[PDB]
């Protein structure tokens, strides 16, 4: 039978496609992933399909081996699916053909996501889905929580019967990741349906030996076409297969559906056709606006392929005398999108009456499709008529956009409660609204909606809640914009967001700070809040949340307490059912440790409800005095672009704002200066030992050592402490460790590495830092860098160098940014960074934020995010461009060498070639010629004197996590180390899928939990350092700073100057492996993962076999037995423990003997005598041949795949035999 | 000057392509095959492009893996280009709407051939250019040997002018296997059609750590859709 | 009932051998990265690679299974870098099955190979 | 399975056009490229004869184990598991915890001692 | 009386330069495309023929 549910798009599909499958082919790629992993999670917990199994569920390497794994398991007959979106579906692309062409019963379940072009984004439209519009498969769109159940349903169904698969959709995050109570079929009725006739010989007509065929043949001109055209027939019939399955779904839930539904005035005269969540707010406008008397309505469309015209037009309106198809995708220069080309050839072909059609596009990247948007389409065709308009953004370039009035009414139903949380990540906001959503969801008849907008930062990010409640069935596919209640869950947003934007007039805005007193309010409170307090005469509420945590023991924990506001104050329910539901839900809940901690929440409740009263304000403030405007320095583009965005109005930004091919200027993060940390280090120059530890280690920057000479501290702050420069190169300067509280996470690297044991770092409340520290870091930033006085690769000298990555959004203690940072420090002026999809592009480059900064000359990394699966192609493709570039200007210096050009120029030319290749004479000769040839714009000096920024060797390297390394860009890696040239791979190994949720690669080790190896990872990590190293000439080599700073500068060093391919794999501690004691003890977890033996460090130089000597280096000692300790001291190893003991000491033990067996392996190769020479190069010289000249018999074959422009010479074709047994015969017959 | 010669569609437009690109990063896969061998072999002999240096041509594990490889040459200042078809174009799809989002100057030179559904097909037709209509790239087509070196070449001078990617494409098979008396043009006639400001722009713009900017930034529902708007008066 | 369900289920009776065929530059290159994560899936497959050293259908183009010195298509002057060790990597995982067959040399040993790895 | 090199693989090249065109236009860097191949085989069956020898060998388990069961990693982690990305939000995620921005459980533990009250 | 439209440059597709070619006495057109789109109204070149002369709307 039926039951109600409140879940997500996601989880609402899921649930049918457990139920419908015997196997899934799946990868992990953002909105889908949490398909995959409920997938996993109910085939662990015992959840049965329809067929009373458990799923058969494997994770790939990538979504094209995700496709081809699910075409097997179709051509050998098992019912499959898979789950996927983006640039997910676009590496299925070429399986779908093969599966729809030879007629399997696939599902493809797909969050419709946008595709990367000049950026890349995670959120929702259909460029993806109609990208595979030609591949043969069916699509299915669904547009709500409630239908994703339903068309998922249909799909599998009609995917059986039809033998057509089917891809189902719905809207990235505005469907899948949106809460609504819905109803769900057990599994018992969906099986019902089944049609078992045609189940039965989908498994007869299925790859067995024992009934063998043979698939996939390779075809002539001759018989293709024909081939191609005899699976007509089961495309005719799948339109009606689905129209039957919907019903008989019907039958069961009493939600019908059509191929296209109408919905609206039967004599509308202005129509509109659209797909996806758009649907369900064009209609929700539909019901306001036609009770106006507006001839209006909508088609929405179900089955977009096969595209039905009969359908169509059995759901037009005679009376329509106007429409316009929506379309959510660009398709740059097509005279128009897809399903307005579609609508189109409905009506040529129709050849009647035409009703003047008009295209528009919206939502691209879940951009917002709002009632005043809807509104905006529907006045158009009244209006102006604009055709192949873009509404949601103002096309002030081209001239595109529909204007959007925003004084438009509220739309949603009568008696809806619209709510709006903003909280501070991690303070348990968002939990609790889901939370919220359950227990009104569950014991009330009202329906209930839940989005969330989060932070592209990682750490103390803010996130935004709208939730609504009504009687009637809520279709606000939008976000809130005129709230009911508003609730502030961190004082600070305060006065830097605009917090009651749109509440409606009597509406409650609460509000948690400590500031009880109007003395304080009015101190703290802004006066443009006061102002909209007072003239909306709202019900304002303020609540020291921390204080009442603190007070009944909860420790300052403010969740519970919003949540009693939100239940006292929302209107939703009678006080008397909410706050007695709240307290039932706290006992559920809970009750975990006795009822100690319990009553701490029950008191938190009581208390709340007593201190939630209505704060009195005065008239007064209805004219509170603006404010100044005490706005610091900083860039126009950060004025005029990255603040607008950090503050949350990104969407007002015109067209006009952007660089049309996507780019972004260097160090805007430089000015964010977000304050977030709640400890921040103390310096106490008493027990400073001057060793550079502390910034060498910090994942922020946040550290700027100091070191100047006493003229340069003449106007320095009194409290700008230094000490007197130890070193005897270091005689005359001061010292000085400055700290940027401002930019601090407060993770607690630094100070918890300070060597001296009374230690010259000390945690303390930010509060208690900034004021004396923020003037004080703006002084010393101001203080000359002395990449002079040291050794630019020494532990001291490189912290004494200009760090290019800083104040990235990296979580606090981040293990991946300390490392790259150094490398900054030491590469950064000449370097190429080709970065893989993952944690490092996204810390690395989320719009507006860009930590990679340029020195003060104004170079810097030369930053680039291709895909997840290219970086080291990409990579590649950079050096390719150097060296013919660099290939060309030697060239011309050659040339030139050989002309009347002075003496000075010929011998800084002759230089430059001499040193083309060496980062130092290379810049040396090449800074010559800049001086020399300044100004020159003619013959080859001219074209010379333009190549300046080519002149110093460059340094390419591709930075990359362990997913992309080992599992999806392996092969692109592989090849690249393989073709010998000068590149260089970076790989932070965090032994997870970061990112996306902490999803297993092959880099997990053996018992780590992690999703789809949530018993413990059942096989050992891959080993991609041995696996490289049999190349013998790509230089291999491990590091973790935690264990030693100056083997990780050696390696630095050592693998950039290697003349040929680089590998280096860097231990990187993160939050998804759980480090018990915080990620303030990453250092010293790195220094332990290498003491225990479970991360060896070591060095593979070819250039020492190139002189006789071993290239294998050992550079740490073996196993010190920590193992267990190291292991048990994180989440990812201990919560195996605590819940499967046995098989987790099991795993465990493994551990301790792969990591010994390993080390013993790695000893003897440092030890061995046996090792192939090397050779850079060698060679080459002008000329080549081909393979088949002067064969003695054909070398190529009598296929079309070989013939060549020069082939079809008479040769012996081995039809004769042998050379001898051609002579010997010759012989035998003579004659 | 002009030159009388008889060649196949494949080689016809191999004669253009060495000429204006600086870069090849390529994969075999029928019917294209030629077109890069070719091209190979000219570099080997040391035949000079427009520029007067010869090819830089690399053999990459996939097409994907080729046209991520001229995503990052083009994203580094140098012209490039790549011959394809089939199963290995749509490889390259990904990248397609990364070389055109970021408003690139490569050039495709594909042999269309039929993509692989109920059977596999090395022969010509349309369906593997049409599965990558939507990527941006522009898209040239030659109906004719002859015409295949012309649309070559404008290809090539279009797309550095106008900082659109191209594909020019012709039937596999039909035309590209197919042999005729043709005429091509000289390579310092292709070098005196070059729009130099836009080739010198390209350079300009392109990654360089002496004059750094960040690419493929990862953006929000804010501002996404205006950036994939920007590049509009390009089209 | 169950006595039918089962009858019909003859054809999966047998346990079956599950052999993934093709050549060396499809297991050195372009499937490489599939190859290596079913390898490392632990589960009983079979796959028989057959090494010309050469991309051979096409035309004889080079590939990372081709050696030192030899002549192909993107090696017109001899391959500059030698044979990708395919072997020695798959063997580093340590519960992989791995060998190597040339039936000119010993018919024997091919025999004894193909009946361990199945 | 097989023996050390015995000696023949130059005739064994230039049995094979592949080696043997090159020799015919490139003498010099071919005779290089043939000696450089009978250097490589050498040290690779070195190297598989110390493999054979070794008694330093991973032990190997065929599996079995799991059994009915799973554990989601955040799982009683002291400190946040997820950060604040759309990217890792889901279904059952949203708990407050301890996001790594108050320093370590020491550095946080000894600061209360500091600033009791 | 017959006749025929070449296309060279497909995308971006250009209405008006289509239009140029095509003779104001043509009564009867055919669109043909060298492909297969299973289940679509109509492949590529004969959809964004059918949108070119909707759009005219004449
Ligand atoms: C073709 C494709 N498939 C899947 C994904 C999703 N994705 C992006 S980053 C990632 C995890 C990266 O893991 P790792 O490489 O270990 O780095 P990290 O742990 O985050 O530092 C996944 C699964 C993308 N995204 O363009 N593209
Ligand atoms: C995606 C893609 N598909 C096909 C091809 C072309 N192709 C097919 S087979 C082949 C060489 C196979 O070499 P090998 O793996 O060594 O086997 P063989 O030598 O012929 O036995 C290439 C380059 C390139 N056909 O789907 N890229
Ligand atoms: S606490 Fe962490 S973020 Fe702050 S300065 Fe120290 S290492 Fe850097
Ligand atoms: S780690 Fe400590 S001793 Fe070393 S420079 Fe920093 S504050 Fe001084
Ligand atoms: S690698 Fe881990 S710690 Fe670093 S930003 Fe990613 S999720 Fe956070
Ligand atoms: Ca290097
Ligand atoms: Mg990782
Ligand atoms: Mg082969």
């Amino acid at each position: 039978g039926k039951k109600m549910m409140t879940t997500d798009g996601n989880t609402a599909t899921a649930h049918v496609a457990y139920a419908m499958s015997e196997v899934a082919a799946i990868y992990p790629i953002t909105p889908s992933s949490t398909m995959g992993e409920e997938a996993d999670d109910w085939a662990a917990q015992g959840r049965k399909n329809i067929f009373g199994q458990t799923l058969t569920i494997r994770e790939m390497q990538s979504e094209a081996g995700a496709a081809g794994a699910v075409h097997g398991a179709l051509a050998a007959g098992a019912l499959t699916t898979t789950f996927t979106a983006s640039q997910g579906l676009l590496l299925m692309i070429p399986n779908m053909y093969k599966i729809s062409g030879e007629l399997l019963p696939g599902v493809f379940h797909v969050t419709a996501r946008a595709i990367a072009a000049h950026a890349l984004s995670i959120f929702g439209d259909h460029q993806d889905i109609y990208a595979a519009r030609q591949t043969g498969f069916a699509m299915l769109a669904s547009s709500s929580v409630q239908e994703a159940h339903d068309m998922a349903l249909v799909a599998h169904l009609a995917a059986i019967e039809s033998n057509v698969p089917f891809m189902h959709f719905f809207d990235g995050f505005r469907t899948s990741h949106e809460i609504q109570k819905i109803e769900v079929l057990d599994y018992a009725d969906m099986a019902s349906l089944v049609n078992q006739k045609a189940l039965a010989e989908f498994r007869a007509k299925s790859m067995n030996p024992e009934h063998p065929h043979v698939r996939g043949t390779a075809q002539n001109p001759d018989i293709y076409f024909q081939g191609r055209e005899a699976a007509n027939p089961y495309y005719l019939k799948v339109p009606g297969i689905v129209a039957e399955y919907m019903q008989k779904v019907a039958s069961l839930t009493g939600r019908s559906y059509k191929l296209f539904d109408y919905v609206g005035a039967p004599d509308a005269e202005r129509v509109i056709v659209s797909m996806g969540s758009s649907c369900e707010t064009i209609e929700e406008v539909i019901n306001h606006l036609a009770a106006k008397g507006e001839k209006i309505g909508l088609i929405k469309v179900r089955l977009y392929r096969p595209f039905v015209s009969e359908a169509f037009f059995a759901a037009l309106p005679a009376s329509a005398k106007v429409i316009t198809v929506l379309d959510r995708t660009k398709e740059p220069g097509a005279p128009g999108d897809p399903l307005y080309l579609d609508v189109c050839s409905a009506f040529v072909e129709r050849g009647e009456a035409m009703p003047k059609i008009l295209a528009g596009r919206y939502g691209l990247g879940s951009k917002e499709f709002s009632p005043a948007m809807v509104k905006s389409v529907y006045d158009n065709m009244s209006g102006a008529k604009k055709n192949h308009f873009t509404v949601g953004i103002e096309d002030d370039v081209t001239g595109t956009s529909l204007p959007v009035d925003n004084a438009f009414a509220d739309t949603t139903p009568k008696g809806t409660i619209q709510c709006q949380f903003w909280g501070l990540g991690a303070d348990g906001t968002v939990g609790a609204n889901k939370q919220a959503i359950k227990i009104i969801g569950d014991n009330t008849d009202l329906f209930a909606q839940g989005y969330f907008s989060y932070d592209s930062k990682k750490s103390g990010g803010i996130t935004i809640s709208h939730l609504r409640f009504g009687e009637k069935p809520i279709q606000s596919t939008y976000l809130v914009n005129r709230a009911d209640y508003v609730a502030c869950h961190n004082p600070a947003y305060v006065g830097i967001y605009d917090i009651l934007e749109g509440i409606k007039d009597g509406g409650t805005f609460v509000l948690n700070s400590p500031w009880s007193s109007l003395e304080d309010m009015d101190k703290h409170l802004p006066s443009g809040i006061k102002r909209t307090i007072a003239n909306k005469k709202l019900k304002f509420y303020n609540i020291d949340a921390v204080k009442i945590a603190t007070d009944v023991g909860l420790g300052g924990r403010i969740n519970m307490i919003m949540q009693t506001a939100f239940f006292k104050l929302a209107g939703v329910l009678p006080f008397e059912k909410a706050v007695d539901l709240l307290k039932k839900s706290i006992h559920k809940a809970y009750g975990k440790k006795g009822e100690k901690i319990v009553k701490m929440n029950t008191d938190a409740v009581d208390q709340a409800v007593t201190s939630l009263q209505e704060f009195k304000y005065p008239d007064s403030w209805k004219d509170a005095p603006a404010e100044t405007k005490a706005e610091p320095m900083t860039n126009e583009f950060f004025k005029n672009v990255v603040k607008p965005i950090l503050t949350q109005q990104g969407d007002k930004l015109p067209v006009s704002a952007f660089e049309a091919d996507g780019r972004f200027p260097l160090g805007t993060s430089q000015f964010e200066k977000r304050g977030v940390a709640i400890n921040v280090p103390q310096w106490v120059p008493e027990n400073c030992i001057q060793c550079n530890q502390c910034a060498f280690v910090c994942p922020h920057s946040a550290i700027l050592p100091v070191l100047a000479k006493e003229e340069e501290l003449v106007g320095a702050p009194a409290n700008f402490t230094a000490l007197e420069a130890k070193g005897k190169e270091l005689k005359g300067y001061k010292f000085r460790i400055q700290i940027n509280t401002l930019d601090c996470m407060g993770c607690g690297n630094c100070a918890d590495i300070c060597p001296p044991k009374e230690k010259a770092l000390v945690m303390q409340p930010l509060d208690t830092q900034r004021d004396a520290q923020v003037p004080n870091l703006e002084y010393a930033a101001r203080i000359p860098v002395k990449s002079e006085v040291l050794p630019r690769d020494s532990l001291k000298g490189s912290q004494f160098q200009e760090p290019l990555m800083e104040f990235s959004g990296a979580c606090s203690g981040c293990g991946e940014t300390p490392y790259v940072r150094v490398i900054t420090q030491l590469f950064g002026e000449r370097m190429f960074i080709a970065n893989a999809t993952g944690c490092s592009s996204i810390w690395g480059a989320s719009a507006p934020s860009m930590p990679y900064k340029t020195n003060r000359l104004g170079q810097g990394p030369a930053w680039g995010n291709s895909l997840f699966e290219d970086a080291a192609e990409y990579g590649f493709g950079m050096n390719m461009s150097m060296f013919a570039r660099r290939t060309h200007l030697a060239d011309l210096a050659a040339k030139a060498l050989e002309s009347d050009a002075s003496g000075d120029v010929k011998e800084a030319l002759q230089g430059w070639l001499a040193g083309k290749n060496d980062p130092i004479k290379s810049k040396e000769y090449g800074d010559k010629l800049k001086k020399l040839l300044a100004g020159q714009k003619d013959g080859l000096l001219g074209q010379i004197a333009a190549m300046s920024d080519l002149y110093t060797k460059k340094s390419v390297w591709i930075f990359g996590g362990d997913g992309w390394a080992y599992d999806i860009g392996y092969g692109g890696l592989d090849h690249v180390l393989a073709s010998g040239e000068d590149v260089n791979v970076f790989v932070m190994d965090t032994e997870v899928y970061s990112n996306t949720g902490g999803q297993s690669s092959k880099a997990t080790p053996t018992g780590a939990v992690a999703k789809f190896a949530a018993a413990g990872k059942r096989t050992g990590k891959k080993d991609l350092a041995r696996m490289v190293m049999t190349y013998g000439y790509v230089y291999v080599a491990t590091v973790s700073m935690g264990y030693s700073k100056q083997q990780f500068l050696k390696v630095l060093k050592e693998a950039e100057s290697f003349p040929g391919p680089s590998l280096v794999i860097a231990y990187a501690t993160c939050i998804n492996q759980g480090l018990r004691k915080g990620m303030g003890k990453s250092q010293d977890v790195m220094n332990t993962a290498v003491k225990s033996g479970y991360w060896p460090l070591f060095r593979y130089d070819p250039r020492l076999a190139a002189q006789g000597k071993n290239p294998f280096q050992l550079d740490s000692k073996a196993p010190d037995g920590s193992v267990e300790e190291f292991l048990m001291a994180q989440n990812r190893f201990a919560v195996l423990d605590r819940s499967f003991p046995e098989d987790a000491k099991r795993l465990r033990a493994q551990v301790a003997h792969e990591l010994d067996v390993r080390f013993k392996e790695l000893e003897h190769m440092a030890a061995t005598n046996i090792f192939e020479s090397f050779a850079p190069a060698g060679g080459k010289a002008d000329g080549s041949v081909d393979f088949g000249e002067g064969a003695e018999f054909c070398t190529r074959d009598d296929t079309p795949m070989m013939a060549r422009p020069d082939s079809g010479e008479a040769c012996d074709q081995n039809r004769a035999g042998t050379s001898e047994q051609q002579g010997d015969l010759s012989k035998r017959t003579k004659k």
